[PDB]
């Protein structure tokens, strides 16, 4: 459904008022990507009238004026406090997505030791493989155990073998299909008893969705730079929302000096993957921190818990196989055979795994609608004589499936 | 100036206001850097209530439903037609910005031949050998002429020294510093007659600005895939304007599938290098490009180089010393002594050098309130007994130099 441009209205403000309507249908029926569509940003519409570009450093100031440097750095020192590390021990800067941050990251660990071996799990977002080709490093995928976790013991199995070079590592807070949490503790624990002392191994971790959710709760593998860890990034288009991606990467200051290079026609310093960035997405991301604060945050993700806590039990009670990790929103249930069903639902899949992200625009009353259609349309699915549910044991342990043998067990 | 993030209105719309106030300051006297600040998509801001997200490729649907594909796709079949590219011969994307797309294409010519050596010009924008360190490629600098082209005679020495590997070539399509436009032509005939084939090359031809401009000329070297270039980028918030940056990269289809893979919980292919991607942008891109046409940018364009070459003139007649390439708009000139003079009209700096940029909002009376002001000012700075001016003529030549030494011989 491509829209062809012809040269020179009515036309066109009819496409938007078609466009905006399809908008708010899909907007209404998205359940699978874990977008917060929770948008409450009217007031910054105006500052579209601005070409606003924090091209270069986001401390030091470039010569271009148009730019968002005050938002970018309140939201900076804010995230500097949540992951614990002092305005002086810390770089960071606003990015265009969680891909960026992943790439930024696992760029200044190649910098730190160029020799490196990469290690990350299998279930690794694949911006992370992305980044080890387009960088040419070594990647070392280490096993994962059934929830999603990486294998520790696979991964001190791969250390050992490896033992001369540092590492460079990757973990998963919040693993894109299963909603799994590395280990942060253990993966530490398990380097420093193969050998691995602070200066031989570079941890970023790929918090994407799950690393702003976390320090939320008094629970679970702490993200805090008192730990031997090197980066953190996150999307901020996932849970606090924005309409254009963006996310937040926040390193080590010795570590960004390798990267770090003056630009002379900016006055500014080049320490980013990107160029010109978006100064919008500071401002955006600055006003839902300061109407909401940690107060507001630590309600709607509390809230966004107990709702995949509730889709979950709703449909293990319609016998439909499904898991929910720990420290997640996102319930892993049984693929729709309806592929027509999982496009209105926009549902995410992976073999015989769909999932539902539960995002703070995910309401209960939106939960049930959909659990209405799921169980009417799944009655004419595995009716006698057809083959029957499939089993997702292999994917989310037997205590989380409801076949047709593994139903029985429980 | 950081703006601290306190925990819970007033304060919050008070600061939007002042800093709205700051931005149309900014906006007044911005010179320096080549964003089109004339902003006119008031309508789309609508938009901004959306989470547009057009996550993986252009022309395969992913299952997240609130995208602008529609738009997208319209706007890449108008670039692959401006740069003759046919429908099924060409793949592309839009992008977050220039330094995206530079990373894309010299990846993709990576990829076509990884033993390649990287050839790009001395004043190649920073974002070319930040991709080379990123993609660990063997980089060689090619000598520069006095205006800033590429010197394919140190070309041609060059790529005769490393005759066993392939070459891949980034052209620089209007220079950031000085304007220059590499020649195509002459690029091509030099690998020709250098005994390098078609199938022994790759071509990227970075146009962050003059790129989307030279088409609407008659002159001058034409971008077109009839000739074998790789891939074209551009920065969409360069030219055309946009508030936040993107770009469009346009490649050979046959070139995409060494980076293209199927990533299941998209229902995607991911072959950007990014993941998330602005879906905002290419409609503001489809809304400019259909106000406008091919007229509406062929005139907008004229006017620009109306308005630098206007700005050169008044600097000469000044006495200033200043240069303009044939296809720029790019006004390269003695760079002022104030460095507050600079902080207020934004010029970006290299050396003895600054240079304004006529965009779109540049307008003569805009350029007369300029140089009124550099003009009083430069009175106190070069006086008798004082230095008197810098030689810009290793920079820009000795016809364009207008210190106490050259200023006679013309
Ligand atoms: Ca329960
Ligand atoms: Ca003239
Ligand atoms: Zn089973
Ligand atoms: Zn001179």
């Amino acid at each position: 459904t491509s829209l062809t441009i012809t040269e020179p209205e009515a036309f066109m403000a009819g496409v938007l008022v078609r466009y905006r309507k399809t908008l708010i249908e899909k907007t209404k029926y998205h359940l699978g990507y874990p977008f917060n569509l929770d948008l409450d940003y009217g007031p910054l519409a105006e500052l579209q009238h601005f070409a606003i570009n924090n091209l270069g450093d986001p401390f030091i100031e470039s010569n271009y004026g148009v730019h968002s440097r005050q938002f970018e750095v309140g939201v900076l020192d804010w995230f500097a406090r949540l992951w614990e590390i002092e305005q002086k021990e810390y770089w960071g800067y606003i990015t265009n997505g969680g891909t960026e941050g992943n790439l930024h990251g696992i760029l200044i660990g190649r910098e730190v030791f160029p020799d490196g071996i990469f290690y990350t799990s299998r279930e690794s977002h694949y911006s992370i493989f992305k980044a080890a080709r387009m960088y040419r490093m070594e990647c070392v995928k280490v096993g994962t155990l059934i929830n999603g976790e990486i294998d520790c013991a696979d991964f001190k199995a791969k250390l050992l073998s490896n033992k001369d070079k540092p590492a460079i590592i990757n973990l998963n807070i919040g693993t894109t299909v299963k909603g799994a949490v590395d280990d942060i503790d253990l993966v530490i624990q398990t380097l420093e008893e193969c050998g691995f002392s602070h200066d031989r191994f570079y941890i970023h971790c790929d918090g994407a969705l799950f690393g702003f959710m976390m320090p939320f709760l008094n629970r679970g593998p702490k993200i805090t730079f008192k730990k031997p860890i090197g980066s953190v990034s996150v999307s901020g288009h996932k849970f606090m929302g924005c309409p254009t991606p963006c996310g937040v990467q926040i390193t080590r200051l010795e570590h960004i000096n390798a990267l770090s290079r003056n630009v002379e026609y900016l006055a500014s310093r080049d320490a980013t993957i990107t160029g010109s960035r978006n100064g919008h997405s500071p401002i955006i991301l600055w006003y839902a921190l300061n109407r909401k604060g940690f107060k507001g945050f630590q309600k709607e993700v509390q809230k966004c818990l107990r709702n995949a806590h509730y889709l979950k039990d709703r449909l293990r009670e319609a016998g439909i196989s499904a898991m929910l990790n720990e420290l997640s929103s996102t319930v892993v249930f049984e693929r729709p055979l309806d592929e027509e069903f999982v496009r209105r639902w926009q549902l995410a899949c992976e073999g015989n795994m769909a999932h539902v992200i539960v995002m703070p625009n995910v309401t209960i009353e939106k939960l049930d609608e959909f659990l209405n259609e799921l169980v009417q349309k799944r009655a004419n699915w595995y009716n006698d004589g057809k083959a029957g549910p499939p089993c997702l044991a292999p994917d989310i342990g037997s205590e989380n499936c409801d076949c047709d043998l593994h139903k029985l067990e429980h």
